[PDB]
C-alpha cells in the first residue's frame, strides 16, 4: 500500500551509519532493553493498518537520550504460519535501514537502533516505524501476509512485560532446532540477502551454524526458500564430501562459486584457519586469532572496549568486512559460539581465550553445558579472560597460565593457517 514518510526511504540508504554525535535516540544494544517480534495472530484479534505507540514519543525525550524499545509486529494471513515468523522478523532489519536517518542492527532481544538528529528534524516520529513495517511486510510477502498491525513500545514497564511474550516465542523457535544436526540433514542453504552491503558475500547456513547475523537458522532459510523460490535463500545438497573434519563439500563449493559471482571457490564450515566464511556488514561478533596465546578472542558489535588483538570491534570489522576471505578472522552470530560444530576443526570452544563479560553472561548456561560435554569442566567459563581481567595480552596471559586454560597446551593452532593467495 501507500507509504508517505517525511524522510527519504529506499535501498540507497541501507548502508548508512549514525555516529553518537548525530544520534537523537538510541535504543537497545545493551544500552537499554529492546526487542523485536513477529507473531501469527488470528483475524478477529487484529486491526489491519493499526499502529500504536505506547509510551513517550520522539518529541517527549531529551535529545541524545536512550529509550527501551519493543517492536511488536502481529501478522494475519490465510497462508501464514508460525514457521514463517522468523523469516519476516529478519526483514525488520532492512525495512528500517531503508529509511534515511534510521539505523538498525542485531536480532530478537539484542537488536540495536538509532534515529538521527536529521531524521527527527525532518519529521520522523515512532508511528513511522509502524508505517514502514506495515507497508513493507505486505509488499514483500504478498501471498503470506493479508493483515498487519504494529505496536511500538517505549514505556519501561511495557517493554519489560512484552519482552516475556517475545522470550516465549524465541524459545519456541529454538525448540524446533533441537533435533537437527549437520550429519542428519541432506540439504544446506545459501543466503545472499546482504549482497546489497557486500556484493560477493554468501552465508552458508547449516543446522549447527546460524547465519552470521544470528537471525537466520537452518529452519528460517528453509522456510524462506519455500515461501519464495526466487528468494534470497537456495538449497544446496550435501554431496561430494571432500573433508568431514574441516567441512568441505564439492557441492557447497560449487553453489558458493556461483552465488559469489565467481569470487569464492571454497569455504570450510568448521575452521577459522583456512578458506573461512566471508562476512557482510551485520555479524554479531568477530573471532580473531591470538598467536601468542595459541587461542582465539571474540568481541561483539555492541562492545566498545579494547581487545587483546590490539583493536576494537570496529577496527576489526574494518579488516574482515566486505565479502573477502580472511584466514584467522571470521564474523559470526552469537549463538554459533555454543554450537557443537563451533570451529570444531580447530579444537572448538577450548580455543576461546577472551570475550566480553556481557557475552559470557548472555551465553552463560550454554557455555557451561558445552564445557561439560567436552570435559573442560563447568568452571571453563571462568578460565576464559574478559575485560575485567585485562584488555591486553600482557594482562590476560598470566591469568590464562594461572587458571590453566586448556588452549595454552593444545596443538599450535597457527600451523593450521592456510594463506588466501596462490
Ligand atoms: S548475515 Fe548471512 S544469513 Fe543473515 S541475512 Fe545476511 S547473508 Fe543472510
Ligand atoms: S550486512
Ligand atoms: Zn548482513
Amino acid at each position: 500500500i501507500k507509504l508517505d514518510l517525511p524522510i527519504n526511504f529506499g535501498p540507497a540508504f541501507e548502508g548508512e551509519s549514525i555516529r553518537k554525535g548525530d544520534m537523537y535516540v538510541e535504543m537497545g544494544g545493551n544500552r537499554t532493553p529492546a526487542f523485536e517480534l513477529v507473531r501469527t495472530v488470528s483475524e478477529s484479534e487484529i486491526t489491519d493498518g493499526k499502529i500504536e505507540v505506547i509510551g513517550p514519543d520522539i518529541d517527549q525525550i531529551p535529545e541524545g537520550s536512550k529509550l527501551p524499545l519493543g517492536i511488536l509486529v502481529d501478522i494475519y494471513g490465510r497462508k501464514m504460519q508460525a514457521d514463517f515468523e522468523g523469516v519476516l522478523e529478519r526483514r525488520i532489519h532492512d525495512f528500517i535501514n531503508y529509511g534515511e536517518g534510521l539505523w538498525h542492527t542485531g536480532q530478537r532481544n539484542i537488536n540495536w537502533l538509532r534515529v538521527s538528529k536529521d531524521a527527527v528534524a525532518k519529521g520522523f516520529r515512532f508511528k513511522n516505524y509502524g508505517e514502514i513495517l506495515v507497508a513493507k511486510m505486505k509488499e514483500e510477502f504478498p501471498a503470506i501476509v493479508d493483515r498487519v498491525q504494529v505496536t511500538i513500545f517505549t514505556d519501561e514497564a511495557k517493554v519489560k512485560e512484552y519482552m516475556e511474550v517475545a522470550r516465549e516465542k524465541y524459545k519456541e523457535r529454538d525448540d524446533r532446532m533441537r533435533g537437527l544436526t549437520d550429519e542428519t540433514v541432506d540439504t544446506f542453504y545459501s543466503c545472499v540477502l546482504c549482497q546489497s552491503f557486500a556484493p560477493n558475500h554468501v552465508c552458508i547456513v547449516t543446522p549447527e551454524r546460524v547465519g552470521l547475523c544470528g537471525a537466520v537458522s537452518w529452519l528460517d532459510a528453509k522456510a524462506s526458500y519455500e515461501i519464495n523460490h526466487a528468494g534470497p535463500n537456495q538449497p544446496i545438497p550435501k554431496e561430494g564430501e571432500i573433508d568431514p573434519i574441516k567441512g568441505i563439500w564439492k557441492s557447497v563449493n560449487d553453489y558458493l562459486y556461483t552465488a559469489s559471482n565467481r569470487n569464492l571457490e571454497q569455504v570450510c564450515l568448521y575452521t577459522l584457519m583456512e578458506n573461512p566464511m566471508t562476512s557482510c556488514g551485520c555479524f554479531e561478533a568477530i573471532m580473531a586469532i591470538l598467536p601468542e596465546c595459541n587461542g582465539i578472542m571474540i568481541t561483539t558489535r555492541d562492545h566498545a572496549g579494547m581487545t587483546p588483538s590490539g583493536m576494537t570491534f570496529s577496527t576489526l570489522a574494518g579488516m574482515i568486512g566486505g565479502g573477502t576471505q580472511t584466514p584467522g578472522f571470521m564474523g559470526i552470530g552469537r549463538t554459533y559460539i555454543v554450537s557443537k560444530k563451533f570451529i570444531s576443526a580447530d579444537g572448538g570452544i577450548a580455543r576461546i581465550v577472551w570475550m566480553p563479560k556481557s557475552l559470557k553472561d548472555f551465553l552463560h548456561d550454554e557455555v557451561v553445558r558445552r564445557s561439560v560435554e567436552e570435559g573442560l569442566g563447568e568452571d571453563f567459563i571462568d578460565k576464559i579472560a574478559d575485560e575485567t581481567i585485562g584488555t591486553t595480552v600482557d594482562e590476560i596471559l598470566p591469568y590464562l597460565e594461572e587458571k590453566g586454560h586448556p588452549a595454552l597446551t593444545m596443538d599450535p593452532i597457527m600451523r593450521s593457517h592456510t594463506s588466501r593467495g596462490h
